[PDB]
């Protein structure tokens, strides 16, 4: 991937909280400097130490030196002082969806949203193209078991990455392919409907968006989305189909139909309806990217969940 023109040390605000730590790693792992800043020291913190990245406790103006950018979580707050040091020295300041938006850019990159099941679905997802040995830079907002890491660097030009529709950060990220997994109520509901809408539309004009047919209120946008779409669920009416599903314990097996591929029997090594949905998802975005159907029965198989 491109450098970033100018950009050698980015610095974080509020590197302890969440999602900003995985970008961080990312950025520490192509050869960025990245130093960060936080309320109290924590896990998080002491580790991301443990790792060369310098994490000052305690926002001082000085702790931004040497930085070239700086990142904040969501909003920009003049009253933080190293936000308002950086103000004062022209430094730019982005958010941190907007950060995760240039990790997309000059890759392939693959955005899952949905009101819940982003982090198992993205999980998912990530496990499939790395059976397949594609090698993919993963950001998940959670401990990934298999890694040890929320997030990591591949050298493929794949990124999966969980996208967040709180604050409408989502709208900062250019994939070339989305999930959907679900837009559940519980502003106003319209205006959430809406984003999700915009969302789509970020996608180039032939992406794919991979979406939960099973749930009304994506039924209910999918004429305005104008992008190619493959519904996915239980009902019949679905382009992927999850059939004789059987719940197992902690173990769930179902048979997955696709259009011009014969049944595909699979076990997920996880409970709940909910997770054989999020297979579906991960499995829609699979089978387009070209996985076999072996990397996608070890991914599901085996899958040692999420932290
Ligand atoms: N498809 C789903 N529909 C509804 N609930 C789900 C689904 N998948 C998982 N869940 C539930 O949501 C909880 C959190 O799942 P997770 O995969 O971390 O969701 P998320 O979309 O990343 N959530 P957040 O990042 O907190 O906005 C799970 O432990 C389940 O209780
Ligand atoms: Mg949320
Ligand atoms: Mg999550």
């Amino acid at each position: 991937h491109h450098h970033m023109r100018r950009i050698k040390h980015i610095h974080f605000v509020g590197i302890g909280g969440a999602g900003m730590c995985g970008i961080a790693e990312v950025l520490a792992n192509q050869g960025y400097k990245i130093s960060g800043s936080d309320i109290k020291a924590s896990k998080t913190t002491q580790q991301l130490e443990e790792n060369g990245i310098k994490v000052y406790i305690g926002h001082e103006a000085e702790n931004i030196k040497n930085a070239n950018v700086l990142v904040v979580s969501t909003a920009i707050d003049p009253e933080n002082p190293e936000v308002k040091a950086a103000i004062e020295q022209r430094i730019p300041i982005v958010r941190r969806a907007e950060m995760l938006g240039e990790l997309m850019r000059y890759r392939h990159g693959i955005a899952v949203a949905g009101t819940h099941g982003k982090t198992t679905t993205t999980s998912l997802l990530t496990t499939m193209l790395a059976e397949e040995n594609l090698d993919p830079t993963y950001v998940i907002g959670g401990l990934l078991n298999s890694t040890g890491v929320n997030a990591a660097l591949g050298e493929s030009r794949f990124i999966v990455a969980e996208a967040d529709e709180s604050d409408a950060s989502f709208l900062y990220l250019q994939p070339m392919a989305a999930i959907v997994t679900n837009i559940d109520a519980d502003g106003s509901f319209d205006k959430l409907k809406d984003t999700f809408v915009q969302f789509l539309h970020n996608l180039p004009f032939y992406g794919l968006a991979v979406v939960c047919g099973d749930d009304a209120n994506i039924r209910e946008i999918l004429p305005r989305v104008g992008r190619p779409v493959i519904t996915y669920g239980f009902n019949e009416d679905n382009d992927i189909r999850a059939i004789d599903v059987e719940q197992d314990g902690m173990r769930s097996h179902f048979t997955v139909l696709r259009k011009g591929r014969e049944p595909l029997r699979l076990t997920i090594n996880q409970p709940g309806l909910h997770n054989v949905l999020n297979a579906l998802a991960a499995i829609g975005v699979a089978t387009d990217e070209g996985v076999s159907d072996e990397a996608i029965s070890r991914a599901l198989k085996g899958f040692s969940g999420v932290g």
